């Protein structure tokens, strides 16, 4: 068999894509040639990430005068929350240009999201088609699929939110209560038309479902998503970058030294999280009260000149050497590695999840998103191999609850944590199987071919 040519054009957004990106180095590594279909200004910060320049080529799109969207914005993270409407109709404005590109590039595959058009200019040009999904199948199974009804003219109310399809596989991967205005988004708008309609016709026009994840997480989901569109679902695995390189910041290595194994609290949610300042302060007391050492690598809160200016009063001599708080940015796989960490606070959010699996630190979750929670009711629930921290209805949690959590997981007396643990070491082994991410990439291109 010949070597595939991949045309990649996902969603104007860096989050989406960089995994494009991350999988199209994956693909080319075993040979296949990929054409990458992204806005001027992404380029210019992502173009880096090629590991393969001569099989991976990048095209750039221009994004199309729209009434509401200003001049130069280009992708997600460009706009604030009132040009939504405008990108999604420049978006699907460059119909015309990347007909023109595909027609010329005359792809094997063409690997799309949110382009529910592109199904119809497979038909045109004559190439097949992957819904990619950089996220887990638990949120596009709990949301857009036909067994629930999204109405034309009016949102979901939060009971119809709350309520899972028709069929979902889970009682457990659910939201709770008033974390069902997370999945609100579902039946937005978005352009001209309601993001539920562009999400159906993107997954019912595809030839198939392609998904960021595994089976042995996620493999009932993924079946539900088959059956519900009628359509294979191809898996990639998770599709994970590989980890900067290099000693660790010697001075968090003379840190963590000064204490014994196992036994520091690393905490970080991520590169998008900023916390409000009453919430981070919140967090940083919760930290303290522990009695336990702690390593908090988070962005100063909105509005703080810096972290330290942001601390509530006192704070940092009460923990002396004991803690770090740190709004730098930080070596997170080095020091998730470093003996003496133990425990691993976070937001769940994918690259996150994933961290802490493939860990031997306890496990312990602060969600906010959709995807975060249902994630974290996966590992927390269902698995087991870690504990969720209580929240608000408008998700505040307090200093005692972050304690208890984080105690729950470090006493060596509490039944809770050896539970986790032995769970958690259980799933990490299997996570780290002999060649297990490689399996499911080459699986994942034999698909490609069938």
């Amino acid at each position: 068999k010949p070597k595939l040519h991949i045309t990649m054009f996902p969603w104007v957004a860096i989050g989406h894509i960089t995994p494009f990106i991350h999988l199209a180095n994956e693909l080319a590594k075993r040979g296949h040639s990929i054409s990458i279909l992204i806005p001027k200004k992404a380029h210019t910060q992502l173009g880096h990430n090629n590991l393969y320049p001569d099989l991976i080529k990048f095209h750039i799109v221009t994004v199309p005068h729209v009434e509401g969207l200003p001049a130069g914005a280009e992708t997600a993270s460009d706009i604030d929350i009132t040009a939504k409407n405008p990108l999604a109709i420049a978006f699907d404005a460059m119909y015309e240009q990347v007909e023109t590109l595909l027609y010329g590039l005359k792809p094997d595959i063409v690997f799309y999201d949110f382009a529910d058009w592109i199904p119809k200019l497979a038909a045109q040009i004559g190439f097949k088609t992957v819904c990619y999904n950089v996220i887990c199948a638990s949120c596009m199974a709990i949301g857009i699929v036909p067994a629930r009804h999204i109405p034309k003219d009016r949102p979901l109310t939060e009971e119809e939110l709350m309520t899972p399809p028709e069929g979902y596989p889970s009682s457990t991967v659910v939201l709770r209560g008033q974390e069902a205005r997370t999945l609100s988004f579902i039946g937005m708008d978005y352009g001209a038309t309601k993001f539920d309609v562009r999400i159906t016709a993107a997954m019912q026009g595809c030839d198939a479902i392609g998904i960021r994840t595994c089976r042995e997480l996620e493999g009932p989901m993924c079946d539900y998503l088959s059956a519900q569109y009628n359509k294979p679902v191809f898996l990639s695995g998770p599709v994970l970058p590989e980890s900067p390189k290099g000693p660790l910041e010697e001075k968090w290595e003379k840190w963590l030294n000064k204490f014994e194994p196992k036994s520091v609290v690393y905490c970080a949610f991520g590169s998008q999280m900023i916390l409000q300042k009453n919430q981070f302060q919140e967090l940083v007391l919760g930290f303290e009260m522990t009695g336990l050492p702690f390593f908090v690598a988070l962005s100063k809160p909105h509005g703080a000149d810096s972290i330290e200016e942001a601390l509530p009063e006192g704070f940092l001599e009460r923990v002396g050497d004991r803690g770090v708080v740190h709004g730098g940015w930080v070596q997170q796989t080095q020091i998730l590695n470093h003996q003496s960490v133990g425990c691993f606070v976070s937001h769940c959010g994918f690259g996150s999840m994933w961290e802490s699996l493939l860990s031997d630190s306890q496990i312990v979750l602060v969600p906010r998103l959709a995807d975060q929670i249902l994630n974290t009711r996966l590992l927390a629930e269902e698995l087991k191999v870690a504990v969720e921290v209580e929240r608000g209805d408008m998700g505040w949690f307090s200093k005692e609850d972050l304690c208890k959590a984080i105690k729950s997981v470090m006493d060596e007396e509490s039944e809770v944590g050896k539970l986790v643990k032995k769970n958690h070491a259980k799933w990490r082994e299997t996570l780290v199987s002999p060649g297990y991410m490689d399996n499911y990439l080459e699986d994942f291109i034999q698909q490609l071919y069938g």
